[PDB]
C-alpha cells in the first residue's frame, strides 16, 4: 500500500485545495506506462483523518467508486489516486449547459451502481453530493471525497455521530442516524443537483429553514427538463420516514430500467 516518492512526479498547479491542504495532477510510475494520479496532500488530526479516508478507499473495488493507487510518506503525507480528469460533475454542468438528459441519467445511474455497491459492502457515504462526484469522461462518473464515510459493524445498520445539512435526511439532522438509506436522500438531492446544472439545493435558505421547509412536507420542484420520471424518483429518494425510503437495490434499477427505454 505504501508507494515509493521517487515513482511519483506532481504538477505544480493544484486541482483544488481545503483545509487539509492540496489536491495536485502527478504521474505514477509502474512497470512500463506511467499512470495519471490525482494526489491528496495534506499541509499538516489531518493525519487520521486522511489514514482513515485511504483505508476506506483501500477496502472499495468498482468502477464508479475512485481508486485508490496507495499513500506515500514523503515531505508530506499523500493519498494518491486514479485521476478523474474532467473534474466535479456540479462545476461539470455549470460549464456545460449543453448536456442531455439521457446524459444525466447515464451519469447518475453510474452514481446508483456504485452506491449499490458501497451499500452491499455496508459502508456509509455521508457526503454524497454533485461535487463528490468526478467525470472520468463526460459519458463516466466515479464517487469520490470518502473524508466523512464509515464502515458500519457487523450487527449496525447505522452510524451514530458524536455539516452539509441540505444533502441529509431527516434522520441525520434530528437523531445523528446514518445509514445507507440516508446517503439515498443524498443521492435525491444530487440527482436534482445535476437537472439542475449544478445548481445549489435550496437556494439562500439557511439548514434550519431547510429543515422546517421538509418538516411541513415540502420538497425542491422539478427542475426545468427534467424528465417525469426522474422527479418522481427524487421524491422517492425524499421519503421523509427511513424506514419506507428505497434502499439503491430499488434506486439502481429504477434508473436501469428508465435509461434502458428512454
Ligand atoms: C480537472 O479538475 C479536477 C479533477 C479532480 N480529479 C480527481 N480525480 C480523482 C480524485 C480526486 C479527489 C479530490 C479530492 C478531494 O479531497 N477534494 C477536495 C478539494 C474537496 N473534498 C471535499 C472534502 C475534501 N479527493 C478526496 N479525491 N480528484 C478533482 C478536482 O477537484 C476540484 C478538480
Amino acid at each position: 500500500v505504501y508507494l515509493d516518492r521517487k515513482l511519483l512526479t506532481l504538477e505544480d498547479k493544484e486541482l483544488g485545495s481545503g483545509n487539509f491542504g492540496t489536491v495536485k495532477k502527478g504521474y505514477y510510475q509502474m512497470k512500463k506506462v506511467v499512470k495519471t494520479v490525482a494526489v491528496k496532500i495534506l499541509k499538516n488530526a489531518l493525519k487520521d483523518e486522511l489514514l482513515a479516508e485511504a483505508n476506506v478507499m483501500q477496502q472499495l473495488d468498482n468502477p464508479y467508486i475512485v481508486r485508490m493507487i496507495g499513500i506515500c510518506e514523503a515531505e508530506s503525507w499523500m493519498l494518491v489516486m486514479e485521476m478523474a480528469e474532467l473534474g466535479p460533475l456540479n462545476k461539470y454542468l455549470q460549464q456545460n449547459r449543453h448536456v442531455k438528459d439521457k446524459n444525466i441519467i447515464e451519469l447518475v445511474h453510474q452514481v446508483s451502481m456504485g452506491m449499490k455497491y458501497l451499500e452491499e459492502s455496508n459502508f456509509v457515504h455521508r457526503d454524497l453530493a454533485a461535487r463528490n462526484v468526478l467525470l472520468v469522461t463526460q459519458h463516466y462518473a466515479k464517487i469520490s471525497d470518502f473524508g466523512l464515510s464509515k464502515a458500519l459493524r457487523a450487527d449496525e445498520n447505522y452510524y451514530k455521530a458524536q455539516w452539509p445539512v441540505k444533502w441529509y435526511a431527516p434522520e441525520c439532522i434530528n437523531y445523528y442516524k446514518f445509514s445507507s438509506k440516508s446517503d439515498v436522500w443524498s443521492f435525491g438531492v444530487l440527482m436534482w443537483e445535476a437537472f439542475s446544472y449544478g445548481q445549489k439545493p435550496y437556494r439562500g435558505m439557511k439548514g434550519s429553514e431547510v429543515t422546517a421547509m421538509l418538516e411541513k412536507g415540502e420538497r425542491m420542484g422539478c427542475p426545468a427538463g427534467c424528465p417525469r420520471e426522474m422527479y418522481d424518483l427524487m421524491n422517492l429518494c425524499w421519503t421523509y420516514d427511513v424506514e419506507n425510503r428505497p434502499g439503491f437495490a430499488a434506486v439502481e434499477l429504477r434508473l436501469r430500467n428508465y435509461y434502458y427505454d428512454v
